[PDB]
């Protein structure tokens, strides 16, 4: 009678009963086997010594099959302590996941898991209706991809899509490199777990990158120090904001792409102009990495110098925006007519995974 | 490349092409097959005829009609029609066109199934969609909420749309259409001494019927001034040349939409069911349903039945709420163009079922639809 609703990313698992205000487990989507059965999770973090970490889900899309069975077998009866065979599951996806891929996603939970009943929701538009939206554009910034996602009424238009494959983890990787400049070790995969705890805490997006990359010399009031589990202690610079700063200068770490902004722009220009007065009036943040302060009036300015002079800007980034897919998994899955929308087990059965391909959400 | 919407009804089928104010073909849902002949010799198998081609030569063969009370329960005769439908009448090439196929609410899944999988399979259609005409008749008179009458030939459906979705269990079907209408106006011509029984007589009752027939508001103040003054009617010239005039009988036949006791049925009045409906809903919205009625169907076009609704059930509900009667000049056909509205829309090319898909999943994936 209660469903599942499992977020898994490229980094976070999050999953959690339908109707609740938030997931309930939120593990690392790694998985480690003995450096030559298999352990994952936070378990498997606890032995990094001894172990060979993979990240079965690579950019938003499964990339190995046999490791993601091992999540999900782990993620129900570890994790949640339920029952597969028991619960409506409603797992999300990332934009344009690839037919086949969704495919065999639906068939694993049946074949090998025995759901009741199941779904997919593309995780750019569920965060919408957890802003309590049906048309919009969402920027989905995890560990794995960034994404813009522009949605009429409910359906996400393909054809406008932007894929921005740089996203948290690049940007920690970037943390360390410009901390071995300014003197400092880090380097290993253990030591790069605590990179990313200075990012996210003292890092953030600024206005103007000069006139903040200039204070830099002059004063010295807009940094902190950081205490390591070692007990030794750090002090920051400009590398406060030349961090995310990359999202919307992607030179820094070479890449090529255009920034977070203009992209959000590039796409909502594939749209047609007659949708486009909405679109930059509902500008959705979604996904981790959006938490960075400044993030938020940052993207405001520096796209309304490519949109026009008349025309209304909003910025939406909601607090929990941190684990907004999730929410409206939750929400979504909790609604009465989407009980119609599941897709039985039965159904499965005559109709086979394609099946799974025509939703409405 | 364009679509073709086909509106499948028990006495007439409307065919045409998405985009149109009104459907191109309109003809009758029949098949005629001369006579018995049901051994061997006279070899040949005759042969059937379809649509108007039967009719004008009826008197030598006997005619059935594929869909009974909106539910298709011949699809031998059925296909027939819809190649009919297809060639002869839309002229053009199933192949090359996706289809709109419209259904009874309530329709047998079973059924759809083999809807589809016939129109896959004996006519290769790139790609077709089953909506439910009420549905349909609703996003014609630009809502998508509220309550949908359709009161066709076969069938009165009452079905409650809440934002594009029907709501299954607060729908009531009421086997009492048109085609009943007519057999009893038929019925009290011969209490008035007269004659007509021929199913080549009901055709001209069913004329005498949508020309005078109409639905007063007191039924008891106008057959009072049935037996007082005589400025009731009028009389209408047959082929036969001769003349024939009835007083009393133009309101008395649709009365049964309301008095369905007048010939048995013992089930609520239209009136009634509608309430009835409305109420099985969720009180939350009933208040958003009765602002929204939809008078939809051939039988919906009485004049004054507009009005003996507004009264009849403001009677019923709660003296707190307005009530609106939606009675559009076209719910003749209102089933057919919300359907040509609906094909002709952008948002839509997601929804067509494409034979790929059907070629990989079978029947069971025309159950998807959301609309
Ligand atoms: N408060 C914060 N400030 C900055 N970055 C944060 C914060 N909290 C989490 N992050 C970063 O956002 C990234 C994570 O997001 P999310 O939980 O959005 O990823 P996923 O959903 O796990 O992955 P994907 O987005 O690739 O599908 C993390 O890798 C982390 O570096
Ligand atoms: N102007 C009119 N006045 C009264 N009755 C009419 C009028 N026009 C049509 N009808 C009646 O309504 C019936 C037709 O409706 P519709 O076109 O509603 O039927 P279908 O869609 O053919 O059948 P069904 O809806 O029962 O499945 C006709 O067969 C006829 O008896
Ligand atoms: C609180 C927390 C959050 C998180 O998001 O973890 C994810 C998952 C994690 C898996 C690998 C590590 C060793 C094992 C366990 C980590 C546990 C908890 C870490 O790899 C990330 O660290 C990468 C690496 S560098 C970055 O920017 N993302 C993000
Ligand atoms: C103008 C017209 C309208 C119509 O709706 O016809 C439909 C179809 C028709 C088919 C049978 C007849 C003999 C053959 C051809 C008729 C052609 C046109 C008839 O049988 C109905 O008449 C019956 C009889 S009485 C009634 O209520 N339905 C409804
Ligand atoms: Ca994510
Ligand atoms: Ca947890
Ligand atoms: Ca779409
Ligand atoms: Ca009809
Ligand atoms: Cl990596
Ligand atoms: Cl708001
Ligand atoms: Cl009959």
């Amino acid at each position: 009678t209660t469903a599942l609703v499992c977020d898994n990313g490229s980094g976070l698992v999050k999953a959690g009963f339908a109707g609740d205000d938030a997931p309930r487990a939120v593990f690392p989507s790694i998985v480690g086997r003995p450096r030559h059965d298999s352990y994952v999770g936070d378990e498997a973090q606890s032995k990094r010594g001894i172990l060979t970490l993979k990240y079965p889900i690579e950019h938003g899309i499964i990339t190995n099959w046999d490791d993601m069975e091992k999540i999900w077998h782990h993620t129900f009866y570890n994790e949640l302590r339920v029952a597969p065979e028991e619960h409506p599951t409603l797992l999300t996806e990332a934009p344009l996941n690839p037919k086949a891929n969704r495919e065999k996603m639906t068939q694993i939970m049946f074949e090998t898991f025995n759901v009741p009943a199941m779904y997919v929701a593309i995780q750019a538009v569920l965060s919408l209706y957890a802003s309590g939206r049906t048309t919009g554009i969402v920027l989905d910034s995890g560990d794995g991809v960034t994404h813009n996602v522009p949605i009429y009424e409910g359906y996400a238009l393909p054809h406008a899509i932007m894929r921005l494959d740089l996203a948290g983890r690049d940007l920690t990787d970037y943390l360390m490199k410009i901390l071995t400049e300014r003197g400092y070790s880090f380097v290993t995969t253990a030591e790069r777990e605590i990179v990313r705890d200075i990012k996210e805490k003292l890092c953030y997006v600024a206005l103007d990158f000069e006139n903040e990359m200039a204070t830099a010399a002059s004063s010295s009031s807009l940094e902190k120090s950081y205490e390591l589990p070692d007990g030794q202690v750090i002090t920051i610079g400009n590398e406060r904001f030349r961090c995310p700063e990359t999202l919307f200068q992607p030179s820094f770490i070479g890449m090529e792409s255009a920034g977070i902004h203009e992209t959000t722009y590039n796409s909502i220009m594939k749209c047609d102009i007659d949708i486009r007065k909405d679109l930059y009036a509902n500008n959705v943040m979604s996904g981790g990495t959006t938490m960075y302060p400044g993030i938020a009036d940052r993207m405001q300015k520096e796209i309304t110098a490519l949109a026009p002079s008349t025309m209304k800007i909003k910025i939406i980034a909601p607090p929990e925006r941190k684990y907004s897919v999730w929410i409206g998994g939750s929400i979504l899955a909790s609604l009465s007519t989407f009980q119609q929308m599941w897709i039985t087990k039965q159904e499965y059965d005559e109709a086979g995974p394609s099946i799974v391909h025509r939703k409405c959400f």
